């Protein structure tokens, strides 16, 4: 009866991570749609930074003052979320605990498409 | 054996329920500004089309948006006249305006959040010449 | 995705819907006066062309516009008779007449909201002068 | 182990009493969505009919088995629009066609039985002067 | 549709609405300057009849528009003054001058541009 | 949660997403029909402006409209030739057919649901009057 | 120790009976997206009335790469889990079909659309 | 709530979060297209009549689009010079522009993705058709 | 209005603009022919008639002046296209000569009179 045994809280842990992570990227890819769509001149995009992207999202249960509180946090092999202003770019990371292989997921504006 | 079991639901129960929540209302308003805009060319080719009905197209005559009423379709439900149907921008009562003595079309729009308003012009007379 | 997107939508939607619409029908009777006006100098030349061709173009015997038939080519659809080609005067069907015994050609056209009619005048008698 | 044992009792009991919910939402006020636009698909199609036949001013009695060589079929191949209009209550499409009024109603009805909404087209008569 | 068709259809109504608007009245003006020219020629082919009218076709006499008023028809409106018959202009368009047997037609456009003349004589050349 | 999945994934979706589809076919004949009028008109004004240059207008040697080629302005990308320009139906490839045994002219059309047919003529020949 | 064989007694639901709703989800709002690229790419050529070759492979500019940055489009549709692109494209006919299995074995359901000469043409 | 419930909760959201994106530039310029191809008929209408209202239509002389300014109006925005007006392109910025000397008009467009380009071209000097 | 509505708008209108346009100048020459067949004979009876009175310098007093008070007949006759009087006359030859050439390249036309050696055969 001793023998029996114990598993480890951290594996379960992160493999929920890995689906917060997974939902907000798909959230903050339509708030910048709607950023884009409400810009003053919607034909040309402009400058898309997050910390003006903000008024789209909701407070974080403590009510407190920045999206910084409420966006993951991450180890980014802090934010979990990225802006590559310049390249147009959009970037969330996902890093787990054990040295397995990260996770990264994108999404891209600026006109690239498939070319294919 | 289970008790392990228990307390992992109770972790990840709580971090899954922290995503962020969309805020409502959001992109709304800009839908108004595209019913003006677009609403500005058809009151374009109402007027280019009384303007020339008349029997004078060389000289015209004066105009109102209520001489200009039969060309509005009766807004969808029983309703009197044209000025129900025209979009309505009580915080500046008329979306739509005339300038009858000077034959000036001016269509107006502007956000809450106070950035600067939206104007658009059609002057259908001595005009667009350099 | 999640709820409150879903519901933007539908405000976008109920917002969008609400552009007015125009209505079918404008500027026609413009349109058939000038053809009318176009058609009735045509008739005229055609007249006047016939005149020079009786054996005494002095004292031609009577005029009617289905003697001036061989003038006019028949309706693009192939139908034959000079009547189916003049405009339809929707009063009540020739838009053109003539007064055969006084020797005048008349082409009248009727407002569709019954304001003031327009009739033009052509004749060929002599009395289609004056000082 | 028997304390853990049995205090995974006491979590079981915990953890099984939180409120269920409901299914219902919007799944009845997202159907006049729907209505609102299949109506102006409808009259643009019949405003593209209208206009085809040799007189626009005296167009012949529309029913809409006329019109429907305007829609597509059903996405499940269906032959035929009115399995393709939206239902309503058996009275059995919410869009009809009376053609001795000359008009189109569009219909609406809530399932709490409060104030039921009707949208009108009308291609005999618009907007009044004044 | 979602909600990304419904930013592309408000995308693309603020680029099919700002298709450039044609002026009227552009060219209105240049066909007064062609049937100045078309009853010029018909009034000079009737000045050139009315030389065979009297009874000495070497030797004719004054000529004024009322007298020669007898060889054109009435107004399509079926009024008889022939001074409304003819073109008009900022002035009657035509003119005959019976102390130098000349006839002259004339028009100037709006724009403030040069004139134009046109000018016969039935006497002498 | 499950139910707000459950919601969201299947019901309103479905709801909001399958409403009816116009056809992109019907709504194209207006458009043919008239442009195919507009060239029958504007080859009759070249034709009968190509019998007055002869030699002897009583007698034109032949009309094939290789020959009135020269009088319509080459198309959009310069694709050279008139048949390049005018309107096309492979059921009719030109919309337009010179028949030079009868010295008639002749402009067909005819809807792509299998509707009845519309044609016109012009003949220039002692037989097209009356 | 014989009560944990009555703790370990509850019965565990199997995961392959809650895909389905799901999948089918993302068919039909994806279907509905190839149809709206469709009815918007043939309006863009140079004769709106002839169309070209349409295949799926030449929508492609229409929708994004996918979150991994692999490109081409057949790595973005759903898969057919049968065997691979769920949604095909029937050049000759000018149909698109969309098909749906259930794992379980029931019946199938397919979509379709097709843009020439497929009016109703009521009763 | 328990595990074997809860991690479905998961795969459902990692089914439903992977539906394809719309690219909003592909869209986008296929509208621009139609304005070029709007744009440029209005200009034909334009040199057209203006090789009618010159001094002597048998004689033209040179052209440039500041010449035929006065044809169309001034823009929405009461700017007050024709090039503000007309459509943009990266081949220019002016997707229409006037050869002085052959007597040419030309209007480019170019892709957004760097693909085939297309041209529209119209020449009122004399070149015909075969 | 919705994609599926907004785009057929685009297609009519793709359609309506490629309604082909007739050519100005194709017209425009086969006007000018007219004036040189017809002027022709106006030519031909001045100086017919002038023959009979006991170059086109010597008959330019017979026939009247421009609308427009030039200096003399050079500039009330057309104008040939080629390289500039579309009449000329050669009394070497006792001929007069009339001639239109089309702007396409296409086949050009003339006339002729002579005061002499009409009748064949």
């Amino acid at each position: 009866i001793a023998a029996v045994a114990i598993p480890a809280i951290t594996s379960f842990q992160d493999n929920a991570r890995k689906s917060r992570i997974q939902s907000e990227h798909r959230e903050l890819v339509s708030a910048i749609q709607s950023y884009i769509g409400a810009q003053d001149d919607p034909t040309n995009p402009s400058e898309i930074t997050l910390a003006k992207l903000a008024p789209y999202m909701s407070k974080n249960a403590k009510n407190e003052d920045g999206i910084v509180n409420s966006l993951a946090k991450d180890k980014s092999g802090g934010s979990a979320h990225q802006i590559d202003t310049t390249n147009h770019k959009l970037i969330s990371t996902f890093t787990p605990s054990n040295g397995g292989q990260a996770t990264v997921l994108t999404y891209d504006w600026s006109a690239n498409g498939v070319n294919s």
